């Protein structure tokens, strides 16, 4: 079941942070004030992704950043940065949001980890535990032990690992920018219709979430989640803050969900969540980004019945659902990890398998390690899942 690496007590922690490396030092960003949120945006685009040949980045907003960085509880002192002494320029950075997750029935207050980004300038200087370090030095003056984070590469030992699928919703679009590749022998006709859906939903009761089904999803997804051996805790203010889209002048929206109202006895049975995360095109005469979805939140009432047959139908009958709201919404991908029950319809639904890894880590945690939703080969596979249900950004 494992417990954490050490007991910390509060008291005895430094008040005050590491000596940073010869002529760098730590600051706290202010992502209230465009200025350092145009900062940690510039960071983000040229330095997040860790290849240099990267002919594809990711595109931030300020709706997203808000959306990932700004959740209950968030305080400035966990967006926190390295900047160059001579020019003050930000040079890493690690941000974090506390919540809670559980980890093989125990319950633990962490700060989740979603852009620890290094300068390539400084990858050399192997900053990662140092970064890491100073966040939680903060998070241990509150009371936070422990963190998760991720990574797409193998640092010392993960406690799980999820391959990335992805669908394509807009194949032609892809294929022009370089995105999805046309198979030996094949034609646009054959991945177009490969790829096409239909233009009308099929589950019964589906429809957009509301503020009223947030004790509903809440109560849901807390059941659906603890199934999991890595998972995370939702209260209802964070069930309202992550999932429920809420309208706004200059704001864009980030999450789209859905719920299904049994028709008969009008509970929620079902739900589903994805996310928007553009990636730029690095040059393209006539495609400036990919609008990429990525499959978020979900749970069914079909999950509690044990039977792995009827849970397999209800989530091509959901997921697919989900793939029609995504192309109604002009997403051109539709992306999601080997966690959760995804492995049940992957390859059914025309995921394709990507190249990319995510890597999850623990701090000041010990555990065994937890399946990631594939087998030895990086297949998803039915045997290896009831493992992460987490998704991080």
């Amino acid at each position: 079941s494992g417990g954490p690496i050490k007991i910390i007590d509060p008291e005895k922690v430094s008040k005050e942070p590491d000596q940073l490396i010869e002529g760098f030092e730590w600051t706290t960003l202010d992502l209230t004030n465009e200025t350092e949120l145009q900062e940690l945006w510039d960071l983000l685009t040229y330095h997040y992704v860790e290849d240099d040949n990267a002919m594809f980045r990711f595109r931030y907003s300020q709706s997203f950043l808000h959306w990932a960085l700004m959740s209950p509880g968030w305080r400035k002192e966990w967006h926190v940065g390295v900047r160059a002494t001579k020019s003050k320029k930000l040079v890493a950075s690690i941000c974090g949001v506390p919540t809670e997750i559980r980890v093989r029935d125990q319950k633990l207050k962490v700060t989740e980890i979603n852009f620890l980004c290094i300068h390539k300038k400084l990858r050399s200087k192997r900053l990662t535990p140092v970064l890491i370090k100073e966040i939680t030095r903060r998070c241990y003056l509150n009371g936070i032990y422990q963190a998760i984070y991720t990574a797409g590469v193998v640092l010392p030992t993960p406690v799980s690992s999820c391959r990335y699928y992805h669908r394509p919703l807009d194949w032609l679009k892809l294929y022009e920018v370089g995105f999805s590749p046309l198979p030996h022998g094949s034609t646009k006709a054959r991945q177009i219709t490969k790829n096409h859906l239909p233009s009308t939903t099929s589950t019964p009761g589906l429809r957009p979430m509301e503020i009223k089904d947030i004790d509903a999803v809440h109560d849901l997804l807390e059941r659906y989640l603890k199934r999991f051996d890595m998972n995370q805790a939702f209260t209802k203010e964070e069930i309202e803050h992550w999932l429920v889209h809420k309208d706004g002048a200059g704001k864009e929206q980030v999450v789209w969900s859905y719920v299904v109202e049994d028709p008969e006895t009008h509970k929620i049975t079902d739900f589903f969540s994805f996310y928007n995360l553009p990636s730029t095109v690095i040059q393209h005469p006539k495609h400036k980004e990919v609008r990429a979805a990525y499959l978020y939140y979900y749970a069914t009432e079909t999950a509690f019945t044990e039977d792995l047959k009827a849970l397999k139908e209800r989530l091509l009958l959901l997921m697919n659902d989900a793939l029609i709201q995504a192309k109604k919404a002009h997403f051109d991908v539709f992306n999601a990890l080997t966690l959760h029950d995804n492995p049940l319809f992957l390859e059914q639904l025309k995921f394709g398998a990507g190249d990319g890894q995510l890597h999850f880590y623990l701090y000041n945690y010990r555990t065994a390690p937890i399946p990631g939703g594939v087998n030895e080969k990086n297949l998803p596979d039915e045997k290896k899942m009831g493992g992460v249900g987490v998704v991080m950004l």
